[PDB]
């Protein structure tokens, strides 16, 4: 089974993908997590990607498509979390999968309004020791636990990221709807309720 989680930044895709991977054994492929690691390590990918991410822009397709080929697992169920983000990426994914005898089985669209996106992103915090993700209101870090705020979660970069989502990523809704594999998730609900909906959709 291959899943794609699609939706605006802050919708809760990483939160749900992490949970699903941990409990049900999916391979979690987060392009964001992988890129942030590349940047921190200063790899050729990381050095090239870094400034796109800093500015809230998408990293060029060729680099991301190569990254996906590098990390796609030989066996196992997969959650694509934050990939594809463009039509070209989606077309490449279909082609890659077909060569492996696979296909995207479900695309889960995490619907949330812009007001919620901003609330979610502005309050997002990370434990730099473990990578655990918190929210200042909805899931605060334990007392005494040091956390950081991503530079791309600052107000002006959130704005750009949302514009980029609407311009480049949103056309994937129709792309996958035409293939009949798009499932709607009401991502505005609490984490537990969203998770039950994810489980229901994937059966
Ligand atoms: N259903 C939810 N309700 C409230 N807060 C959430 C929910 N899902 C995620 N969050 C919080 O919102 C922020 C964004 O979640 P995240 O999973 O990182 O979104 P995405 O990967 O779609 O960008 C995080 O701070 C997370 O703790
Ligand atoms: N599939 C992709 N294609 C191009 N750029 C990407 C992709 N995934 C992640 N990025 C880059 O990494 C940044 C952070 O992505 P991500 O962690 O997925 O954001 P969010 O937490 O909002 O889902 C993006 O704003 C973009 O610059």
């Amino acid at each position: 089974m291959i899943l794609v989680f699609l939706g605006p930044p802050g919708a809760g895709k990483g939160t749900q993908a992490k949970r699903l991977a941990k409990e049900k054994g999916f391979v979690h492929i987060s392009t964001g997590d992988i890129l942030r690691e590349a940047v921190q390590k200063g790899t050729p990918l990381g050095k090239k990607a870094k400034e796109y991410m800093e500015r809230g822009e998408l990293v060029p397709d060729d680099l991301i498509i190569a990254l996906i080929e590098e990390v796609f697992p030989k066996h196992g169920n997969v959650i694509f979390d934050g990939f594809p983000r463009t039509v070209k990426q989606a077309e490449a994914l279909d082609e890659m999968l077909e060569k492996k005898g696979l296909k995207v089985d479900h695309v889960l669209l995490f619907e949330v309004p812009d007001e919620v996106v901003i609330e979610r992103l502005s309050g997002r915090r990370i434990n730099p020791e473990t990578g655990e993700v918190y929210h200042v209101k909805y899931n605060p870090p334990p007392p005494g636990v040091k956390v950081i705020q991503r530079e791309d979660d600052k107000p002006e970069v959130i704005k750009k990221r949302l514009e980029v989502y609407r311009e480049q990523t949103a056309p994937l809704i129709e792309y996958y709807k035409k293939k009949g594999i798009l499932r709607i998730i009401d991502a505005s609900k609490p984490v537990e309720e969203v998770y039950r909906q994810v489980l229901e959709v994937i059966g």
